């Protein structure tokens, strides 16, 4: 292994482990002198450390794809976050990540530019009856003029993870104050909720969503009331990845009054019987949407590249316009989102 | 024991361990099949988990004081996080934490009031030529009064603490949102700053009063609607902060009204007898001058506090009361140098500020 391992920006204060190389391998240490294994998880794949004399044991895994990954340790069968790294919500659990530097890595850079503020924001839910939360990006500019508003995107996290993902693993901020700065998009509100949402009495993951319920009645028409917001549906946009690609997608098509753009990450057929026939009247969705935006990465796994193509050649066939991109080299992960928002954002309320 | 235990609070989404019972026992689960040696380490003391047939380790400590406790499991050596629980930055890391309930839990409940927005704020700092990184905490009522300008409390957290640290562990929103629903405190500001602070390329010797001073209230007062005369501007710490905000108090008495001191005062760690005439430049030498300065002078400690922070607390003590110097005193009964001694010191200080 090339040996300019150099720490990694996710090492928690003081920590010099873990670090990355130039071959984007990721080395990862700990103090165990007791163990009898110990071992790095990434990726899918995990690669036994070796023990030192004093107990110290060191490893490193194969080269990594460029961004962030999220990944853990193994001490004889505990499966453990790294003490090294801060830590990150996904996968059903706060965890360790790394982020292994991408070559395009300056467009989310913390850089010498206006930054706005990013807001925690708890409210009761009497839909869910429950507490819930959201966070909130408002531009840099946002206190300057008192008088000035602001249109808003609304955007969704996957699968087992939570509003907190875009704005720590998405650097939502970081990017929305670059592209701002850069003038290549207009200033705006980012809302980013928790996509779980259920009846009170239900509990099971396959219970029903009422996210949409909440979006539309509890979410929207707080952030409308409590920010000065453009509230027409040219000023509001709504996106996700995974999951939430498909949830705002349904929400975006049931609620054309009131959102202009759409924006599927890497989301998971017959036009006629397809989401109740909404994409039936080709003119219809043309006419709502000034932006339907579509992202992948291009090592994905299975299903999400099929799922992506049918949808491309229904909306082809039905004469429906959209945007593609496509990530090069990353899977079903966070780079592949960044990218994807920095290409998305630009495209809004103009 | 009382098979009580039910999820802590601070458990992961789905999570069934950690667990408290009502002997306020902490009982901790994980799975390491091939382990020899399990451990929770709390409250300064080791456990040792015992481990079944499945693999599966569990154990629990001793009666716990109420609150807030750092933790760490060890696993054949290895010190690490409990995979069961959130995570907190204290003790020079992020890992984690338990809360053992309080019975006056409800002044720092998530209740239905109107709540205050927790922002995150991002700005570099030319005099440690770093990127820093504050909190701030705006009333419920801050949006809806645009015309309206509000008072600041800057608030500072312990050694191997960070900007976090009042805002989570500390609940500092949740408290405010509940003290000013409640109109027994004015609504605020409150900023949250890292107390580390130093010359660039450089133990090393603290600059955080400048930077606090000459970079972070003026970008506050610049930021937001606040009113920024030194009877509209307080400033407070728990433990090591506690000392630093006193040193920035008495250094800049036109800028601040009030202090809070939180489980320490900069005498530390002396237990020693104070002379006025010396002690910190000799700023507590005019007992007039300093009872005109402070509004609010506010002193916080623990009954169960360790060796020394109870004797340091009384010999300053002893010097205000021998100069005439007023104060208010608040104790936090049966809890020490932990998060709940300084919720209830700032469920206390919030109150006195700008009346
Ligand atoms: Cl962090």
């Amino acid at each position: 292994t090339v040996e300019d391992f150099k720490p990694s920006e996710v090492n928690q204060p003081g920590k010099l482990y873990p670090q990355v190389n130039s071959e984007r391998k990721v080395r990862v240490q700990i103090s165990a002198p007791e163990a009898k294994v110990v071992q790095l998880d990434l990726g899918g794949v995990k690669y036994d450390l070796t023990k030192d004399e004093k107990g110290v044991w060191t490893g490193e895994s194969a080269p990594q794809q460029e961004g962030f990954h999220y990944y853990q340790l193994n001490v004889d069968g505990a499966a453990v976050p790294d003490p090294g790294t801060i830590y990150f919500y996904g996968a059903g659990r706060w965890g360790s990540g790394i982020e292994v530097p991408a070559h395009d890595a300056d467009f989310y850079a913390l850089k010498d530019v206006p930054h706005g503020l990013l807001s925690e924001m708890n409210y009761y839910s009497n839909l869910t009856k429950a507490w819930r939360r959201c966070f909130v990006y408002t531009p840099a500019g946002y206190g300057d003029n008192k008088d000035k508003r602001y249109p808003v995107l609304y955007l969704q996290h996957g699968s087992f993870e939570d509003e907190t993902g875009w704005g720590r693993q998405g650097k939502t901020n970081l990017i929305l104050d670059n592209l701002i700065a850069a003038g290549k998009a207009v200033p705006m509100l980012v809302v980013m909720d928790n996509g779980y949402a259920t009846k009170p009495g239900e509990k099971s993951p396959f219970a029903a969503s009422i996210f949409e319920e909440v979006l539309m009645n509890e979410v929207i028409p707080m952030i409308d009331a409590k920010f000065r917001t453009l509230s027409g549906r040219e000023d509001r946009a709504i996106a996700g990845l995974s999951m939430g690609a498909n949830q705002t997608m349904h929400i975006a098509m049931n609620n054309p009054g009131h959102f202009a753009y759409y924006g599927g990450f890497s989301g998971t057929l017959d036009a006629t019987t397809f989401l109740n026939g909404k994409f039936k009247d080709a003119k219809a969705v043309n006419v709502q949407f000034k932006v339907f935006f579509l992202g992948l990465g291009t090592a994905e796994p299975h299903p999400f590249p099929g799922v992506v193509k049918a949808f491309r050649q229904m909306m082809d066939k039905q004469g429906i316009k959209y945007v593609y991109y496509e990530s090069p080299d990353t899977a079903h992960e966070w780079l592949t989102w960044r990218r994807a928002l920095n290409e998305f954002a630009p495209l809004l309320f103009k």
